[PDB]
This record gives structure tokens, C-alpha cells and sequence, in this order.
């Protein structure tokens, strides 16, 4: 159906099924056990910040490649079940619908993961060629694939090119994967994300010491943006001004995974309703804490 | 008397092939995965038909997304599921199946649904007459001795020439399940069961289990690589060499296999010793295959 002109956020990036089961001891290799429960959950970077974008009450849509099967099936049903636009998906000829058995040991708390497999092309810069941009107010890469996004950053910079500044494309980037390719991303977006994981590989040992020390990467006017868990969130402009929000701690923790993805939707959700970087930065914070304290994205408003 | 029965569960694997089994804790990502309609009566019956004998499944199943799928593979594989027990409380039971692909180990954790059970009154309520053959998967045992003794009654009012011949499996530890050793024609004790009972290798359990059943029945017990062994009334032990692939890469339903394959043969009129050998040597093509396609 028919979507407005600059009215959606665009989240491109991974989409994967996750099967999550809860077990009493670890399995032994070669053995048949029953789990206490399981989960199957959609997962992965932009498709969880669609999700969030959702309930937070902005139109949003996902890029990010499915074969045909019953996978994408049940992907396309959980997206669908919360609000999301899949219109945009690249279907693929070739390769496996990323899905990944995640078991977690109950005496304990220990997570054990089998990644998806790696047979699915990602989303390439000709099959985002294809996609007519008016409808995006803003877009939001999750960094995979650099190369390629990199030419689907320089379409949208053409794209903005010719438009007045009220109809000007905003773009957001994430780099949370410690891969040395993924590191020429810093230069585009007018937003960069980076993670705790990711600075602390390239040494630094806090927010302050990778806003500072990486801020010489990103393209003039560019904010960048790095959250540290329970030490809250912060975030750098051009004008040289550290910005910080300390975290909100939940009455109690139950469930971390996601938070990253909250953190980057919330700070996107409100710079995109004109909110100060300053203001983004807090709500971030607000939400993503939120989420900690509850049990996958339900409850988070 | 056409068709061959098999009485147990259908189950979902969502399997992942990785290269070496994953330590506590610690993140691999698989070679490659895929779906497979699964539950040994289930596999069974993909080995029976794809040996080009008519048969069927008889198991309960949810409505859903799930049971299409496996629906649609029963049919691509012609089995009669037209003696399914639908529900209308729970899902489809499914797991993640870890494949080795190193040495073909098979992990799986499985997630039970609540969802009931096959009982004597479902059961009770089928026409025998199309079966040569009824193989039960040992599950809910109790309420499944009700269902053999229907069998068993139903063989008196016939000729000892048509009669349903009747296979029973024992996979699992379970006390319940010890019950079922005293039916059927033929036995399947699993090398787990086995173990658990004190009994070190197929040549000693046979020996110290055949007490157990019924007057006239076949004791069977495979043990992977070492093969498998029968034991009739005759009180002659019988043995067939296993028969390994060239590289083993995935034994999820080998012993699925074995018994299917077994109970094909003797279902053929071939002897005990030629079924054994049969056995083995459809176990042993499919373990070296990724799925069951192309055991034939
Ligand atoms: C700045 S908000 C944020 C951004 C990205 C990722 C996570 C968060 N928020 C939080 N993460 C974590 N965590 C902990 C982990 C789970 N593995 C690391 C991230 N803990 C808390 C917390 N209390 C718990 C602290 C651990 C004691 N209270 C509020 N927000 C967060
Ligand atoms: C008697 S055939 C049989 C019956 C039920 C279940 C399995 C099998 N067959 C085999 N199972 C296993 N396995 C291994 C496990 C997976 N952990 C137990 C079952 N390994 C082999 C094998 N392995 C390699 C050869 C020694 C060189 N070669 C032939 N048949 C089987």
C-alpha cells in the first residue's frame, strides 16, 4: 500500500530466527535431551531496532535479504506482527535464511551459541540501487557488509545532493562488529554508532577514550555515539562537546539481549523528531534501561 | 494387508551441521543447516517408503505452521497420514539437532509439547486390515500394552498365514517401557537401554534379556559401529558386521533406519540373519549421507 513521502525509517541489516533453549545441565556430545523451554525469536541488528522504532510509533521498514522458506515465513510473520514494513526485503536465489541455536544452561546463566550460517549474500549495492529513497525520512545502516554499503552511502549523499534541507535524507551508522573492514563505515552517516565491544578492540577503555580517539574518523558534522552499558551512554558533535546521560537501572535485570539495538532505535527515534543530541543520548538511556528489566520488547513504551 | 504401520512421533529438527561440538559457553557458527521431519516413527516410515514399501504414520499433531510442513514432506514421501490424530491443545514438539559432522554425533535437545499422546482409543479405532505389519515406538507404555493386546486378539480370529506381524522399539532408559519387552514378534532394544541395564555388549544383553519376551519373538540389538545381533527361539545368537562409509558425516536416524530396514526385510519373507545383514547395510549408507535421500 501506499506510503507518504519522508515519512519512514529505513533499518538495513540482518534478520535471523533464533532458537533459544533453556536446559537443566549442558548437553553431553551425542545425547538426547528435553530442554525445560524454548523460544523461537526473530533477532539480529536492524531487525530489532525495527521492532523498537515500531512500538516507539515511528512508520518503519527493514532491508535485509531472506530466501523463500519457512524460516523467512515465520521471520516475515514476526516482523508483520509488529508493524513492520518488509516491502523492501531482497529476496535471494541462492543461500540459507539465517538461523541460529542459541542453549542456555539454567545452573548457571551460561549462553552457548551455533552462528548462523554464512550461505545468504547480504543486501548489495545494486539490489539497493533499485529502491526509491522518497519515502525514508531517515536510514540507518548496520554495518556487514562495507564495501557495498559504502556505495549505498555515497547514493544517498547524490540523492541529497538536489533536495532542500527539509527534505534531506538523514543517515545513521552502526559499527559493532570488532572487523577490520567495517572501520571505513566511520566515515559516513550523519550519525555513527560504535560499540563497547569494538572500542575496547581497538584499545580504549571507555566511552571518553573512543569518542575522543575516533572522532578524527568521522566526516565533518557528524555526531558519534558510544554506550557502555551500566556506565550509561555518550556522545561526541562537531563542536567538540562531550555529551553524557548516565545509565537507569531497572528494578531488576531479567534480560540484556537487545539493549544495544533499543539504545540505537531510541537515540535515532527522537534526533528524528528534532529532539538535541543531548535529549537523544538520555532517552536512549531511559529506554534502553527499560528493556534490561524486561523480557524481550513488549513492555518498553 | 497391504500397508505397513508405524506408531510413534513426528517431531520438527531444526538441525545445524557444525565441524566440532561446541565447549560450555563458547560461540561456533554451523557448516549449514536445514529442516528435517523427524520422530523415529517418523523416519522410519521416510526409509520404508523410500524402499518402495506402501506405508503409514499414526501419531498426534497440532495444526499449525509446523504440522503443514511436515505434512507436505509426509506426502512427497507418500506416507499414509491419513491415520494421524490431530489436537487441538499444544504445538509441535521440535528440537535443534546438533550434527558433528566430524564423526556425524548427533546432539539433540528436545522441546516436548504438552500435547497428548496416541491412545488405546484412538487406536481402537483404526481398520487393521490393511497391515501386514504394526511397528510401535515405546513411548507412553501402559496405555500402548492396550493397544498390542487389541492386536493380539485380532490374530486368533485369522489364518497363521494372515496375520498382522507386530515389531516393538525400546529406546529409552524409562522403567515404564520395560513392560513392552513381552510383545510383538519382533524386539528393538536400543545399545542406550542396554548399557543402563548393566549389560556391556549386544552378544551379553541378548543373552540376558531374552527372558523377557514373548514365547516366539526376535530380540534385536544394534550397537553402531560393532553391528547388530538377533536372538531367536531357536536360542541361536546371530551377528552381522556393520557396514561404515567411507567417511561418517551424519548418524541423526541411523537406528530409525536400522529398524525400518529390518522390519522391511522380514516383512519381504527374508530370514533373520539376511534381515540383520539389511539393517546394517542401509544404517551404514545413510550415515554417510547428510538426510535419507539416497539411501537408495
Ligand atoms: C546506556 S544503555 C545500554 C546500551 C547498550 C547496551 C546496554 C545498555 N543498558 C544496560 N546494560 C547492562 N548490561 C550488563 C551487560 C549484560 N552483558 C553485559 C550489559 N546493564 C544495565 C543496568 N544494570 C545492570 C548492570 C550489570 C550490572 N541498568 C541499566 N542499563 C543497563
Ligand atoms: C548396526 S547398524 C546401526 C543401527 C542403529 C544405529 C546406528 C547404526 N550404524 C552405525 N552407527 C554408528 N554410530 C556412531 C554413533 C554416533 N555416536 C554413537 C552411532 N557408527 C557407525 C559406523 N561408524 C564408523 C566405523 C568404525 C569405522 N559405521 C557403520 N555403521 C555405524
Amino acid at each position: 500500500g501506499l506510503v507518504p513521502r519522508g515519512s519512514q525509517i529505513l533499518c538495513v541489516g540482518l534478520v535471523v530466527l533464533d532458537v533459544i533453549s533453556l536446559v537443566d545441565k549442558y548437553p553431553k556430545e551425542d545425547s538426547e535431551i528435553r530442554c525445560l523451554s524454548q523460544r523461537w525469536q526473530r533477532g539480529g541488528n536492524a531487525s530489532n531496532s525495527c521492532t523498537v522504532l515500531s512500538l516507539l510509533g515511528a512508520p518503519c521498514a527493514f532491508m535485509g535479504s531472506m530466501a523463500p522458506g519457512h524460516v523467512a515465513d515465520f521471520l516475515v510473520a514476526d516482523f508483520r506482527r509488529r508493524g513492520v514494513d518488509v516491502s523492501q526485503v531482497a529476496w535471494q536465489s541462492k543461500g540459507d535464511t539465517p538461523s541460529s541455536c542459541c542453549i542456555i544452561n539454567n545452573s548457571n546463566g551460561n549462553r552457548t551459541i551455533v552462528l548462523h550460517d554464512t550461505s545468504l549474500p547480504d543486501v548489495s549495492a545494486t539490489d539497493f540501487e533499485k529502491v526509491d529513497l522518497t519515502q525514508f525520512k531517515w536510514i540507518h545502516i548496520e554495518g556487514r557488509n562495507a564495501s557495498e554499503q559504502v556505495k549505498m552511502l555515497q547514493r544517498i549523499d547524490a540523492h541529497n545532493t538536489r533536495q532542500p534541507p527539509e527534505q534531506k535524507i538523514r543517515v545513521s551508522v552502526e559499527v559493532e562488529k570488532p572487523r577490520e573492514e567495517l572501520f571505513q563505515l566511520f566515515g559516513y552517516g550523519d550519525v555513527v554508532f560504535v560499540s563497547k565491544d569494538v572500542a575496547k578492540h581497538l584499545g580504549f577503555q571507555s566511552a571518553e577514550e573512543a569518542l575522543r580517539g575516533l572522532y578524527g574518523r568521522v566526516r565533518k558534522g557528524a555526531v558519534l555515539v558510544c554506550a557502555w552499558a551500566e556506565e550509561g551512554a555518550d556522545a561526541l558533535g562537531p563542536d567538540g562537546k562531550l555529551l553524557h546521560s548516565d545509565a537507569f537501572p531497572p528494578p531488576r535485570v531479567v534480560d540484556t539481549l537487545g539493549a544495544g539495538d533499543t539504545f540505537n532505535a531510541s537515540v535515532i527515534f527522537s534526533l528524528s523528531q528534532g529532539r538535541s543530541v543531548q535529549e537523544a543520548l538520555r532517552f536512549g538511556c531511559q529506554v534502553a534501561g527499560k528493556k534490561c528489566g524486561l523480557q524481550g520488547f513488549d513492555g518498553i513504551v
